[PDB]
């Protein structure tokens, strides 16, 4: 079987989802604009050798309906030969289209893909078009998002000093240009109406402090709720997206892999402990890589709440390398979390610090809702 | 790598959209009725060891949005274990779904899935929470028609493809052809009383060449061909199958009913509305080391006639159509519940390769936007 490797990793800019630079720029177009740039980028690679191009997206309707990874590609002027599918596995979904697209190139399947995701949740939010099933109704919105809170004794305290360090690296990562190697500038419109290019994350915010974060009152119970909505994901628009390939055929084009996938896992678990997936889906990769979480030189775990990530962390055997390791570059607390964007996002976004870093091994992974988790461990070379 | 084997394949009917058997039937529960089905059916499978489930759906709002994958199988009791993925390549959607479970398994991330798909037309339909791309492009007249302009599929000859499916189907449901397949599943007659349905309710056998050579065209009155009546039926369903490595049957006394030979994803020139089988199945026959001819049993998604002759036509099959063709009919009779179709007429596939103890079944579909989709099989 061949080895699939990642020959190239980018992203949008987060924007601001309430009112920010993407509020006039369509999910399929901020697909495209990295499709096409990916190719450009990539001189080596002809278009028409592209072999699928798996795409995340959840909330698969209005601008994001009908198969939005085949419209972007058509937007993008990808030869209409080169077939497109959309995944959704929530908060997974472009680091599940990762894994198919990897495992259809491991097979023979495949060459080459495309691999990515969009959430454009200013025009498409979560609120909009919900029709859960009564019987999966399943004060429970504090029971289930502060269970490993409550388990692992992470206070108020504790999650307001790592959401203040959340937008503290990823605004040191901004200043330093650090991830310049990752944003590709993509149009939109600033507080004025005006067209621009950004080439940062308009989410961030760097006036966060843990005093302010302090301020804030609790999402869920006034009471015993730790949650707030400063410790939360932020609510971002963006994509992100990867070429892949096979080990020989980067070769044959003469492009130096800038990581390997070494493992892929994904997991059910319990839907009412919410946010424990990285814990199964990170042991279960560790296990397929031969590896063990301390082989790890850097990690991407995905911000939803720091109620959840933290004690993940903690279960992982981690809490004394977060500093070293963990989020290096912030998370989903200051960038936002689209959903169908971010799989690609931390992975895109692991594999830039793996290099700074000179990492051998980066294990990326986050939390899936309704009780899911998904993890990749990427190697360099 | 493991070859992949289909231990079952099975599909509730395909009821009418417009007010017929499922309109009180969620789609999560026609998804989570065939999950139970597969479990209750393969006994020596354990719940628990199932490794990933792939469903296709499209429209994927309302009470099919937010993973319906996950919220099926969690309706249907499988353990919280399991994990569940939505996936939407269009009209290919679940057999989509096949192949990324297929792969899965041929690596050995997984050694069993459920695959299967979903579309409840009645209650979200095509039409809803459309926002298409100004910037971009089954409608428009000159694109649907465009194959059966360069072939000359002339109206009568597409009104007579449809009949045929009407008459194939009512005969699969006379002569017990569906009985393998079709799962008993409850929804309400036309009174409200509950019913459970075990026959495809949308077929219409009183369909008549002389009646659909009334219908007005779809598409441009003085020159259109198309009519509702030679395109796909509205039905909500869902299909599902149980897949796993060839070693795990064996090791479960499960017997294969067939096996995965190749499979083929491919795009299309959008504007040449319906071509996608032509390539897709060329590229899985190359890839079989097979040729048109080795096959016993096609499967070809009726999503109009004026498209499927055409593609007929251009892969030499056109004296092979009532010998080897959608012998129990297609989807002009059974409609096109776009999440499902893909593992519905493998579904069907499979069991006509059994009744005609075929080797090889091809299964092939065009896909919205220009794109085509194919599986070889194989019975052993
Ligand atoms: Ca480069
Ligand atoms: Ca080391
Ligand atoms: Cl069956
Ligand atoms: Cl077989
Ligand atoms: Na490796």
């Amino acid at each position: 079987m061949e080895q699939v490797v990642i020959v190239d990793a980018i992203r949008t800019p987060m924007g601001r989802s309430k009112g920010g630079a993407f509020r006039n720029v369509r999910a399929e177009d901020l697909s495209a604009h990295l499709m096409r740039s990916l190719l450009a980028r990539n001189p080596s690679l002809t278009a028409a050798t592209l072999d699928d191009i798996y795409w995340g997206c959840v909330q698969q309707t209005l601008e994001q309906g009908f198969n939005i990874a085949r419209n972007a590609a058509l937007l993008a002027e990808i030869p209409h030969s080169v077939p497109a599918v959309t995944v959704n596995r929530l908060c997974g979904s472009s680091m599940q289209a990762l894994h198919d697209a990897a495992r259809m190139i491991m097979t023979g399947d495949a060459q080459v893909c495309l691999v990515g995701g969009v959430e454009h949740m200013g025009h498409v939010p979560m609120s909009h078009g919900v029709d859960f099933h009564p019987g999966l109704s399943r004060g429970m919105m504090g029971l289930t998002a502060e269970m490993l809170s409550r388990l692992h004794g992470i206070s108020r305290e504790m999650q307001d000093q790592f959401a203040a360090r959340s937008h503290a690296r990823a605004w040191a990562a901004t200043q330093s240009g650090a991830f310049k190697t990752e944003i590709i500038p993509t149009g939109g419109h600033d507080a004025d109406g005006v067209l621009k290019q950004f080439n940062y994350d308009e989410v961030i915010r760097p006036e966060t402090t843990v005093e302010a974060l302090s301020t804030l009152r609790p999402a869920f119970d006034p009471v015993s709720g730790t949650v707030t909505a400063g410790t939360s994901s932020a609510l971002s628009d963006g994509a992100a997206a990867m070429l892949v390939m096979s080990e020989s055929r980067a070769r044959e084009l003469g492009l130096k892999p800038r990581a390997r996938i070494r493992s892929m896992a994904v997991v059910g678990c319990d839907p009412s402990i919410m946010g424990y997936g990285p814990v199964p889906a990170s042991k279960l990769a560790l296990k397929k890589a031969g590896l063990s979480a301390s082989d790890i030189d850097v990690f991407e775990m995905n911000e939803a709440f720091a109620a959840q990530i933290l004690p993940c962390i903690k279960d992982l055997g981690l809490m004394e390398q977060i500093d070293e390791k963990i989020n290096l570059n912030g998370g989903a607390i200051a960038l936002g979390h689209p959903l169908g964007c971010s799989g690609a996002r931390i992975s895109t976004t692991l594999i830039n610090l793996m290099e700074r870093k000179d990492a051998q091994f980066g294990l990326a992974t986050m939390c899936i809702g309704l009780g899911q988790g998904i993890a990749t461990v990427f190697e360099r070379v």
